[PDB]
């Protein structure tokens, strides 16, 4: 019957007979096309669909403001409120706002698909605190998540916010003019000062949608639909019907009843209403443990702790207080607190009043202790604590915020006036099994004894099989999970042994002291400097200047158009792939019937229905699948929601295949092609060295995790079988190629556009082209345009990732470190199938900076049963380098010096020869490594580090530093060849484009830059719409560092051309515009188009010999890292990075620095926190703290220096400019080394010599487990064949 | 070209001199229609002379595009477009002229 | 450079389809731009002799 | 299968446009009143020549 009622950008909304089931992001860009709001992943992780919600209190007379991420809110829910998105606070057609002005003109958006997301939290916490602090603007920040910017130049757009040689013109920002924001439309308010009783009814065919708008109804309702869901934030109900299958077909949702959302001061403590969100919770409670002495807020500091870390700002505003009691989530982050302190819920039904106590069995779901199917939860009772009771919650999860928790707890105890006997102990645990436990058969063991070390040593072992895990157990880590429980045990008592000292000095011993550090955590501030060049040049000329990336603003605004912002084209079908679910398995059969016979299908396509257009140079499975993720049906119907649902209900029956090949040393057990170089004669020097040296690394793989998923759409024009292809890729004449080969049709009739790609870094090419190939086969078939866009799961899936790596070497040395003889292996793990390129590369760069007087270097290539990986920043270097670097801190081990020295010794010199016998010039090397010694001081903060770790047991930091040589080019000078075309219309203006692809790299920016020097007129008069196969044929795949520069040529020729041709115009007439020399020249027949071409640098590699010129240039540069690690939880922290790179001359330093930033957290994520983890059985784990993070704002070094060596001159290249991009990627394993470090001396103090290997990723587990201690030794273990391991 | 198609044939004719021009089947080309964005500045389609002139353009670029393979189509005189293509690519030779 | 005109084919011009269409082209692209939305204006034969 | 200009599918929420014209040889305007027309059913904007 009702009618849903809400504001959208100040512009009412009505719906009439809405289906429940519709959530607000697919509405904003499909009903209303607002295209502002992104889909990231849909989960509530990445904020990229951020929104503010407002809503207008009738009884307080006051409008609220929250955060909210839109995938996750059902539009039923926003009756009588208003949302704003990224296009209603201002665009380029009105007035920009401050936020979106600023996060552009400080260089905060490279592919600018974040954007929106970013500017809608900014803004949100604007409307609340005006004159903000920058602690405030991160916190809000902590939901929203970046692929490319390394989130410094944000933080830099923040700062000008708070009252407390550059980029970017601060004194020009206009000013935040808080009087003249958006008006709550007045509607709302006369709607709200008047309080309707009736409850509000939504239905569909499949669900019934009740908004209960007084608690009398509410539990009217509760009674009548007992199973029910009570829906207030959506954030646990909502991610589990999305993928775990689940649907209710009655929801409750009710509106704000007052009962729900009471703050009552009792005498005794406060009771906190269940519909409050987890922000107002925070807020409640910070204002009272201000207001109240420390003794009666003990349970309210444990709280606001964990709070502080929960999700992000957005889900802490959506999500209630009793959703997250009533969830019951195994991790949850408040019930192992809530457990401990004496809390009691207050239940009301029809029938009553009623009070429960918040203890194990609730917790467990025992229904005697959990509410009855017909009552809610009004509020809870957290009470004071008394004198001499004490509250403490520890956690720890893959990164410090945003992130589920591994392990966590909360613990109490009890004294009771004076002396140390334990009258009261509660212990619980999270992440330990399918629901929060409390170790109360422990606890009772204990109450009776003194607060001291005798106690601890029983206590650990009678709660380590307590509260034990298999060796099986869901989530893995099960022996991190077990010294996390005892860890944890630990900083307790520590930690209450302090405020008994404190509050009792006489009567309680003093801390020893290298301990007290355990007790104070790791929590940051956000600084950098940035040094660059900048008189002989003209004013006009922009080459060299931080010139804003062109769509900056339209980033900020929401008005960039990506692929599937563009418009709904008539009668678009979807397509959506069911995915293999075993790794190597027969495909016995398939069932389609029930499939095809539901709503909106239109063709379910098997490889069967491909036939002979199945393959390119297979799409689909034909009767075996080789890994889970790969595609076996094509499901197409009238609509997105159709088809998945559809997609859900189709059979596939299996038989697994042996063997099922997962590792590397699996897959070496045919035929494999060798690569291989030889340097000197590596036999002999074995032979005369001090020492020989044996080792090995492991090296994880790494999603791309572009923030844009894989989407496209695919038009059939209707005459002569034309199709156009509108497709994030990063090379169109690839797609191009693929589908006109599917559709049997020359490449004339087949052309892709791009205008811009949402983020790339190499994983939108092979995969991509099959997707438009399927898509443009079903296209054709039915004469309709197609869409395809992934969402975040099946991407990560389908799409492969950077190749795992192994190395092994032998490494003869001399006693001063310097390495005359070395062996290395290295092995890619390729997927199920070819990967060979990425082993060449691997083998050219491995070297990096040293130069190795004898070297054998030897690769393979190894198919596994995983998903087929792909080309990454970086190409094989960020492995291959790793191997080196881990060889030199072995064989600095061995001979008692610092890896810094051994690093410096082995260096090329000035002038030298690579492994391949290229001749290089090595003097900036040597400079970025004097400069980032000298930048960094080095020197002092080594001995402060060492000073540090001998005066702290628990705690260590570590420093390393790593040089950069990254070489640049290509295999051919075919491969290198580019192309553009540029017009001058008769009023003087300028049309260019190339092929080049922009990804957010700012490509397109710098080929303005060179068309404003080349034909000498502003950036103004030239524009650039995007990139086609029908404008600038033949183009290569925008990769391998060089796209600006090679695009750059062709651009450059195609102005130059077009001068030569006008140059007796301009002399004739040297003071006329450009409109006037374009129509003098229309006058004359002289020509104003000119294609452009460059052909390619010279380039070639012989892998017979070992020898040859693969490389154009070299990239170099160092970099310097400080961490701080906790040794009782694996903790660590980003302390300070220092990073010197030559760049040559930067066409843009603005861009040039945004790219350095953004490898290096790529790598520094690579190596540290990024980590995926797959079964037994082959399966990837997606769900809890399985669930792949990159990094945040909280992993990003509190410290960050970079500087661009000064300028010295490459005539080959395009303004003597370096392509960078995949190059500070391997600087990010300077963390790496850092905490490498660290570990060392905490091994070396407490006495464990020998072997310490550390793989990448070097996660909180692998940190954790490296310090070993009594802890370490403690836990109980499992027989290796015994059990099947969650993980590996 | 800057040639519009109003019914007279003109994009018949301008494939018509593709075809003997690059010595391939009319079939080997396509044309998909006329755009400010491809073709800047033309003329109006108009004066009895669009064929004409725009014939005249369409000959240049393909005489154009000619000599700078007649180096590969000389070294292999029996090879298909695809092959000339090909290696004209795998050489560095631009494959799109402006007439 | 911000404005491109793309024609596959016309139904007959014979020189009727110049300054008239750029006028209505130039009114419709006005009302395009001021409302954020593609406007379509097709004429009836016996608007289109008048 | 030919696609001439109006032959192009509907592109997501366009409008229509349409004009008014003169029905005098050379007369002076005396005014024009749109006020019943820019009330009726789906009209979105009047442009005369201010
Ligand atoms: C991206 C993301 C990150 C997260 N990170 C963390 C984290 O770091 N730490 C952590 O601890 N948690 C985390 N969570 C979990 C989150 O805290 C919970 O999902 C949330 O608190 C549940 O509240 P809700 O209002 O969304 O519940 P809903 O999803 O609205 O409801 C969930 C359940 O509670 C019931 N319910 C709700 N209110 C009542 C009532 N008054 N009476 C009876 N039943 C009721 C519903 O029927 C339903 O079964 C995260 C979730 C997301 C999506
Ligand atoms: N923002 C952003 N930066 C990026 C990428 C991307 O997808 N997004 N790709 C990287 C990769 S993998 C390459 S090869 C280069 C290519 O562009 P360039 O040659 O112009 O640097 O950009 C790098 N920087
Ligand atoms: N079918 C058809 N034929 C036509 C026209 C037309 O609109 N339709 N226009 C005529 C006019 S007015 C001119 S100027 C010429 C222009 O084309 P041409 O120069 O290629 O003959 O075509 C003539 N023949
Ligand atoms: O050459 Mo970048 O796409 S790995
Ligand atoms: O020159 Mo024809 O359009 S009268
Ligand atoms: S947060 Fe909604 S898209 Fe990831
Ligand atoms: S700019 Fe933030 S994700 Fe690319």
């Amino acid at each position: 019957a009702s009618e849903l009622l809400f504001y959208v950008n100040g512009r009412k909304v009505i719906e009439k007979n809405v289906d429940p089931e519709t959530m607000l992001l697919p509405y904003l860009r499909k009903k209303l096309r607002l295209t502002g709001t992104k889909y990231g992943c849909g989960g509530g992780g990445c904020g990229a669909c951020t929104v503010m919600i407002s809503r207008y209190n009738p009884i307080t007379k006051r409008i609220r403001h929250h955060p909210a991420n839109a995938c996750l809110i059902p539009i039923c829910s926003l009756y009588g409120a208003a949302v704003t998105t990224v296009e209603g606070i201002g665009s380029t057609h009105t007035r920009i706002h401050p936020v979106q002005e600023r996060i552009a003109k400080c260089h905060g958006t490279q592919c600018g698909f974040c954007t929106p997301g970013m500017v809608m939290s900014i803004y949100t916490l604007l409307r609340n605190h005006p004159e903000p602090t920058l602690d405030q603007l991160t916190d809000a920040l902590g939901g929203n998540l970046c692929r490319c910017t390394g989130y410094r130049p944000i933080i830099d757009a923040c700062k000008t916010f708070c009252k407390t040689p550059k980029l970017f013109a601060e004194e020009e920002f206009l000013p935040l003019d808080p009087t003249q924001e958006l008006i709550f439309p007045p509607e709302l308010m006369i709607m709200a000062e008047k309080q309707s009783q009736r409850t509000r009814v939504f239905g569909s065919e499949r669900m019934m949608w009740f908004s209960p708008v007084t608690l009398k109804e509410l539990l009217e309702f509760k009674f009548k639909y007992p199973q029910a869901p009570v829906i207030m934030g959506n954030t646990s109900v909502g991610p589990e019907v999305k993928f775990k299958g689940v649907f209710h077909p009655v929801i409750i949702s009710p509106d704000r009843i007052e009962e729900l959302s009471v703050v009552n001061h009792a005498y005794n403590g406060l009771t906190l209403g269940a519909g409050l969100s987890l922000a107002q919770v925070k807020d409640i409670l910070a204002d009272v443990v201000q207001k109240l002495p420390e003794e009666k807020t003990q349970m309210y500091h444990a709280l606001l702790k964990h709070l502080g870390t929960l999700a992000g700002s957005q889900i802490r505003n959506m999500a209630s207080l009793g959703g997250h009691i009533i969830s019951r989530h195994p991790d949850s982050d408040l019930n192992p607190i809530l457990a401990v302190g004496n809390c009691t819920l207050n239940l009301l039904s029809k029938e009553g009043k009623r009070q429960i106590p918040l203890n194990e069995q609730f917790l467990s779901k025992c229904p005697n202790a959990d509410l009855k199917p017909q009552e809610i939860l009004v509020s809870v009772n957290i009470p004071y604590s008394r004198k001499w009771e004490f509250v403490s919650a520890f956690r720890q999860a893959q990164r410090q915020e945003n992130a589920l928790a591994i392990v966590n707890s909360g613990m109490r105890v009890f004294f009771g006036e004076g002396d140390g006997i334990i009258r009261e102990l509660c212990i619980s645990y999270g992440g330990v099994g399918p629901a929060t436990i409390c170790a109360k058969n422990s606890c009772q063991k204990l109450i009776g004894r003194h607060w001291n070390e005798q106690m601890l040593d029983i206590a650990c072992r009678l709660i380590l099989n307590e509260v034990s895990l298999l060796g099986s157990a869901p989530g893995g880590k099960v022996e991190f999970k077990r010294t996390l429980i005892i860890s944890f045990l630990f900083k307790f008592y520590l930690e209450v042994s302090q405020i008994l000292k404190k509050m009792d000095p006489v009567h309680y011993p003093s801390l020893a002291d290298k301990y007290e550090s355990a007790l104070e955590d790791l929590h940051s501030h956000h600084c950098s400097t940035l040094k660059y060049q900048n008189p002989k040049q003209h004013p006009e000329d922009p080459i060299g200047h931080p010139i804003m990336h062109l769509s900056g603003v339209k980033h900020a605004t929401g008005e960039a158009i990506y692929c599937d912002d563009m418009p709904l084209v008539d009668q678009e079908l979807f397509l959506t792939f069911v995915t293999s679910s075993r790794a190597h398995a027969k495909i016995v059969s398939i069932d389609l019937s029930e499939a095809l016979s539901m709503p909106g299908v239109v063709d379910i396509m098997t490889a069967e229905h491909l036939s002979d257009v199945n393959s390119f140079c297979k799409f689909l499975a034909t009767d075996k699948v080789f890994c889970v993720g790969q595609l076996v049906c094509a499901v197409l119907a009238d609509s997105e929601v159709q088809a998945k649902r559809a997609a859900k209900r189709v059979k596939i029956v299996y038989q697994d295949l042996e063997p099922l090949i997962l590792t590397i040393e699996e897959s070496i057990q045919s035929f494999k092609p060798e690569r291989k170089l030889e340097y000197g004669n590596v036999d002999e020097a074995f032979k005369v060295v001090d020492q020989i040296l044996e080792g090995e690394i492991h090296m994880g793989g790494q999603e791309h995790f572009y923030m844009e998923t894989q989407s496209m759409l695919v038009v059939p024009k209707g005459e002569d079988q034309e199709m156009d292809v509108y497709v994030s890729t990063q090379f169109p004449k690839y797609i191009q190629d693929i589908v006109a080969s599917t559709l049997k049709l020359p490449a004339n009739k087949v052309m892709c556009h791009v205008r811009r790609v949402g983020g790339a870094f190499g994983g939108k090419v092979l995969k991509t082209g099959i997707i438009a190939a399927v898509t443009a086969f079903a296209a054709n078939k039915h004469g309709r345009a197609v869409r395809c866009v992934l969402e975040r799961g099946e991407d990560m899936l389908i799409t492969g990732g950077r190749h795992p790596y192994l190395g092994k070497y032998k490494a003869g040395f001399m006693n001063d470190g310097r390495i005359l003889a070395l062996d290395m292996e290295h092995y890619s793990n390729a997927g199920a199938s070819l990967s060979l390129f990425v082993i060449e590369m691997g083998l050219l760069k491995m070297d990096n900076a040293y130069k190795f007087p004898n070297l054998r270097c030897r690769g393979w290539a190894c198919r596994t049963n995983l998903p087929s990986n792909t080309a990454f920043r970086g190409f094989g270097f960020p492995q291959a380098a790793l191997i080196t670097e881990s060889c030199i801190t072995e064989v600095a081990a061995k001979c008692g010096l610092s890896p810094e020295k051994v690093r410096i010794i082995n260096m090329y010199k000035e002038i030298d020869q690579t492994p391949y016998k290229q001749e290089i010039n090595a003097k900036n090397l040597i400079q970025c490594w004097r400069e980032c010694m000298a930048m960094s001081s080095y020197s002092l903060r080594k001995v402060a580090v060492e000073k540090f770790n001998a005066e702290n047991y628990w705690k260590k930091k570590g420093l390393a530093m790593v040089p950069l040589k990254f070489p640049v080019g290509l295999g051919s000078r075919a491969a290198g060849q580019a192309a553009a075309l540029v017009h001058i219309y008769l009023d003087g203006s300028v049309l260019v484009t190339h092929g080049g692809i922009e990804m957010g790299q700012g490509v397109h920016t710098k080929m303005i830059q060179v068309v404003s020097r080349e034909l000498r007129m502003p950036m103004s008069n030239v524009h650039l719409r995007g990139t086609s196969t029908e404008t600038v044929p033949n183009a290569n795949i925008s990769g391998g560092s060089v796209v600006a520069d090679l695009n750059g040529l062709a651009v450059k020729d195609a102005c130059q051309t077009l001068l030569k041709r006008l140059e007796p115009i301009i002399s004739k007439n040297p003071k006329g515009t450009w409109k006037d020399w374009a129509q003098t020249a229309f006058d004359e027949s002289i020509n104003l188009s000119a294609v452009g071409y460059f052909r390619g640098y010279e380039s070639d590699m012989n892998w017979e010999k070992g020898e040859g010129q693969p490389f154009e240039y070299f990239v170099y540069g160092a970099a310097c890292s400080e961490v701080e690690i906790d040794c009782l939880t694996g903790d660590h922290k980003n302390i300070r990075t220092d990073i010197v790179m030559d760049v040559g001359c930067s066409i843009n330093p603005a861009i040039d620095i945004g790219q350095i930033e953004g490898a290096f957290i790529q790598g520094m994520g690579l190596y540290t926190i990024e980590e995926l983890n797959y079964s037994p059985q082959g399966i990837l784990h997606t769900r809890g703290p399985d669930q792949y993070k990159i990094p945040a704002i909280c992993d990003m070094p509190t410290e960050l220096h970079i500087a661009l060596l000064p300028p010295s001159q490459n005539s080959n290249t395009l303004y003597s400019s370096k392509g960078l991009g995949e190059s500070g990627v391997f600087l990010g394993c300077s963390v790496f080394f850092a905490i490498h470090d660290a570990v060392s001396a905490a091994r070396q103090e407490r006495g464990l010599h020998g072997p310490l290997t550390l793989n990448s990723p070097l996660t909180p587990e692998k940190i954790r487990m490296a310090c070993e201690d009594k802890f370490t030794k403690m836990i109980p273990r499992d027989e290796p064949g015994s059990y099947v391991p969650w993980n590996v």
